[PDB]
């Protein structure tokens, strides 16, 4: 991979963010990316300014410029695609380092490991092109035959975790070239395993997991602060629906149109469209985010807090407003 230049350093140097409080939970990642004709320096800035600000890569001799440089190697692999693009990335690091500091998640955790989760945020759905995983495997694309052959069908995630490896080969863009022996091999380990974790078809049985572990108190330790921090990074995939109302509403629209351009792909190829990707079935965002809330996010971020994460109880309480608000959505209709 090519390095980094100093203009482009400088570019996101200059962002100074008046007026955003990026530690906050209200937060508006739509708004800062309003505040300029750079957003993409903004969001940059966004990111650097998270991670210096948790003093973590200090800690582990990673250097201002090395992070920087990550940073920009990271948003050069995302494309223009309507949400797995780079504003999703920096939004899920933002929204782990709340639960990490507002919700006092960082207290189950070593310093190391909300760093490795702060970092992997970042590489978590690199070069995603707004297909799922099984478009790759319908469609029997060269890359869902090579999962298939090879025996693992998280098609994106393993493809994701490649170029996680890629960019941190360089010493000039490796966050953890201040680690060594067991400690680089746990930020390693941990930064594959979290993203592996964000393949939505094992969504049940890593939460399974993580709720027995925390109900065990002989569960193993190193196991039960791995499954945390899978959780976490899950949880941060599935935050969208814990903002205020007028952003989780700009997540459900980007995401949205790019499930239709999948449909519309699919269509195209003569290969299966569910409803949820057919732009002609005109489905309502109101019922579609209702459905989201009630069988994926609410028990989740419910059983989570109830096992174990008890400072992330704004969570369910916004997705309960939420809730309320598209159910007045669908009341005045
Ligand atoms: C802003 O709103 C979103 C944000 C993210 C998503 C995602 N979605 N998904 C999948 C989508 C297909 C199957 C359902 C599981 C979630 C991803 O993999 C994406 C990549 C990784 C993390 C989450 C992302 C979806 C978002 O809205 C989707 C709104 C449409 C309705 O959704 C429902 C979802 C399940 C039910 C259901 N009923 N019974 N059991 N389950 C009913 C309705
Ligand atoms: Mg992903
Ligand atoms: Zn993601």
């Amino acid at each position: 991979v090519t390095a980094i230049t100093k203009v482009e350093r400088e570019a996101v140097l200059v962002c100074e963010l008046p007026s955003f409080d990026v530690t906050d939970v209200e937060f508006d990642l739509f708004r800062a990316r309003e505040s300029t004709d750079k957003p993409l320096d903004v969001a940059a800035a966004i990111a650097y300014r998270l991670l210096l600000g948790s003093g973590l890569p200090q800690k582990f001799g990673c250097s201002d410029e090395v992070l920087l440089n990550f940073i920009l190697q990271c948003r050069k692999k995302y494309r223009n695609v309507p949400y797995h693009n780079f504003y999703h990335v920096v939004d899920v690091c933002q929204t782990i380092h709340t639960f990490l500091y507002r919700g006092n998640v960082y207290e189950k955790l070593t310093e190391l490991e909300c760093f490795v989760l702060l970092i992997t945020a970042l590489v978590h759905d690199l070069d995603h092109m707004g297909l799922n995983n099984s478009f790759y495997l319908k469609t029997e694309s060269p890359l869902g035959i090579l999962s298939s052959a090879s025996g693992n069908t998280s098609v994106l995630e393993v493809h994701h975790c490649n170029l996680a490896v890629e960019i941190l080969s360089d010493p000039e863009s490796d966050v953890f070239d201040g680690l060594e022996g067991a400690e680089r091999t746990l930020a390693f380990r941990s930064m594959i395993d979290c993203v592996l974790a964000t393949d939505m078809a094992k969504h049940g049985s890593a939460l399974e997991a993580f709720l027995a572990s925390a109900a065990d108190q002989s569960s193993d330790e190193a196991a039960f602060h791995r499954m945390t921090m899978e959780i976490i990074l899950k949880a941060g995939d599935i935050s969208n629906v814990t903002k205020p109302f007028d952003i989780s509403r700009q997540w459900a629209m980007a995401v949205t149109e790019e499930f239709y351009r999948q449909g519309d792909m699919e269509k195209e190829r003569g290969v299966e469209v569910l409803p949820m990707f057919d732009r002609s079935k005109n489905m309502e965002l109101a019922k579609g985010q209702i459905g989201f809330i009630d069988f994926v996010a609410a028990p989740f971020f419910q059983k989570i807090v109830d096992a174990c994460l008890q400072g992330m109880q704004w969570t369910v309480d916004r997705i309960k407003s939420n809730r309320a608000q598209w159910e007045r959505v669908l009341e005045t209709r």
